């Protein structure tokens, strides 16, 4: 099966290869060996500019962005918030369970944020210190402007968040120049890792003033920074070790293909194909090629009376080829990713078995 | 060639790994119930042979569980009773005062086993107290609990008992509803010799139940981790480690086949006791009495010879095939050797060889 999902997703036969060994967490064969080879080269995948750092997280992505907003904001702090998906909700979400002052500005689904609407509300309160946004919407494949935002955020002197989960690795970006404090990302999607960790890419003179912000131990973002920091790379507890493995081989893999550049251009070209071949097939697509993200599309589902997503889906899945569901309020979409371990001849195979997936037809 | 003496990660089988080898799609049935679900039913049944209880996988490495258990199984006024006699019992300690949960620290130190009438003492003086922690095996110095009798302690006080058991459950036999423990928390990587990447805990039902709303944490909370669980056939919330997710059940697989927990806890022990012996028969000295030992993980005082160096034995053992673990005991100068994973009887043998080679001081 092809995994034409937003990751986790089909990773290369040498990724998993790279799995097959034990670690030891306290030997330097890893911590030093693996865990600092991985810290240098994602602050240099993030930035050519100094003064950066990385930080890596066991669990989920939404774990690092749950680490961040307790660990980078102090009891003083006040973050606004962009919503405009389901991924800016669940950090609404999270503040508010976590009983952290902010701003949630909600712009819908398939709307892109108004810069000149987040410039009135920084004038107007002075209060806000920090400003996080999604920079690729997985939900409905929409780009956020992180430029302008950032361009915001230095204007007003604000400490910048950015959750780039399904877009560091696949776009083009230097955190430096986009002024950015935090850049939170997955192993799981445009690296092409497997899932176990995330991590988080950070302006280390923003990260270095952390200590005692979170309430969290294992989440506490400052002290795992500060335990690799003096340790040379040691994780405070059990790491995935496999996982880490694994990502080192992924990150190798990505320099090989010629780094975010080469693999961009791969990603655009397969979301081009796919979407053109698509629509021939009557397909729509949720929203304007100007909004799309490089890593996935949303399709307004058919509207024949007959369509069924699951009858869809497992069709395509008995051709090999697994694509994913939409979770749009406003629309009935699905979607179908074209990251990880797909190629022209890929989208070329997928779209001759959605022809013949189309039961309705 | 390099054997772990680790209490974990540690050396897993060829095919545990090879178990790795498949990407999973998180919104599959093949995923959640073929291979979720059924971990989650089996979790259970390992644990206990009575209805009433049920298993929540969390992503993350086994404090993020406990800490899980802390941020979701209390309630306002409740508070919990922390017995602390090594690192992960201090752990715990540490977590109640970041997350300021009301708590009472019995603190007996890392060489004394906890003393149960103090308990009882603390609990008589102390009405407030409404949930009672213990680690079962305590890795810091190879020291194993009485849960037995804490579990008999919180159930005649009606307290809510929680049990980390991080690196005891699958290598030594135990019925969690006979132990009258609420919350079994443990991991995936140590006796039951799986991957790390996520935890579990197997709680009572009716327990759990009643803490939604419970946790602050999105990511840790374990009630709506399960709720998903349960309402959406094994579905995690949130991305999960699926490959060392598949591992951990080809771990599950080889525990059967070995011949359950019995096996390998027979195996276990009898690797600890060969070890002690050997060990001592080469001048070492065990930090704890033999009664107080656990199956698991042994910890030696470091030899006195000014010239000894954990740093150079650890490194001509590893040289040799052997890895083994650094001692952190605040009051003692140790190292430790941990049996579990893939340690059997022949690969102890070895390891006495290896050391006498290492022992270079002498
Ligand atoms: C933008 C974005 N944020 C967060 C997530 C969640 O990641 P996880 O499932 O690994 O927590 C995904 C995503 O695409
Ligand atoms: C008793 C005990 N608790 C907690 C841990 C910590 O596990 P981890 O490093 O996977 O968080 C280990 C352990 O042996």
């Amino acid at each position: 099966y092809l995994l034409l999902t937003p990751g986790p997703l089909t990773t290369s036969r040498t990724v998993k290869e790279a799995m097959l060994f034990d670690s030891c967490t306290w030997d330097d064969d890893y911590n030093i060996g693996v865990v600092e080879q991985i810290r240098q080269q994602l602050t240099a995948l993030a930035t050519a500019s100094e003064g950066y750092t990385s930080v890596l997280l066991q669990g989920s992505g939404s774990y690092a962005v749950e680490a961040v907003l307790g660990s980078a904001l102090g009891p003083q702090d006040k973050v606004l918030i962009v919503s405009n998906g389901a991924y800016g909700a669940r950090m609404v979400e999270m503040a508010g369970l976590m009983g952290i002052a902010h701003h949630a500005y909600d712009c819908g689904e398939v709307a892109r944020p108004d810069v000149q609407a987040i410039d009135a509300i920084l004038n107007a309160d002075p209060t806000i210190s920090h400003i996080a946004m999604v920079h690729s919407e997985t939900t409905t494949g929409m780009l956020n402007p992180i430029d302008e935002v950032g361009a915001l955020a230095h204007r007003y002197g604000k400490t910048y968040i950015v959750d780039a989960m399904s877009s560091f690795g696949g776009i083009p970006m230097d955190i430096a120049a986009l002024h950015i404090d935090y850049l939170i990302s997955s192993a799981n999607k445009c690296i092409q890792g497997v899932p176990g960790f995330a991590f988080v890419i950070a302006r280390e003179q923003k990260l270095a003033a952390c200590k005692g912000h979170s309430r969290s131990l294992s989440l506490d973002l400052y002290a795992q920074w500060r335990c690799m920091e003096d340790n040379h790379g040691k994780w405070r507890f059990t790491s995935p070790t496999h996982t880490v493995l694994a990502f080192a081989q992924a990150l190798k893999e990505l320099a090989k293909e010629g780094g975010v550049a080469a693999r961009h251009q791969r990603y655009q070209q397969n979301q081009r194909s796919l979407v053109a071949g698509m629509r021939a097939l009557g397909f729509n697509t949720l929203l304007d090629d100007e909004l799309h993200s490089p890593i996935i599309t949303a399709f307004y589902s058919p509207e024949d009376p007959q369509y069924r997503f699951s009858e869809f889906y497992r069709r395509l899945k008995e051709q090999g080829f697994v694509i994913y569901p939409g979770k749009v309020s406003q629309s009935d979409c699905f979607r179908i990713g074209n990251i990880g371990e797909v190629y022209a001849a890929d989208i070329t195979a997928l779209l001759t078995a959605i022809r013949t997936a189309m039961y309705w037809t």
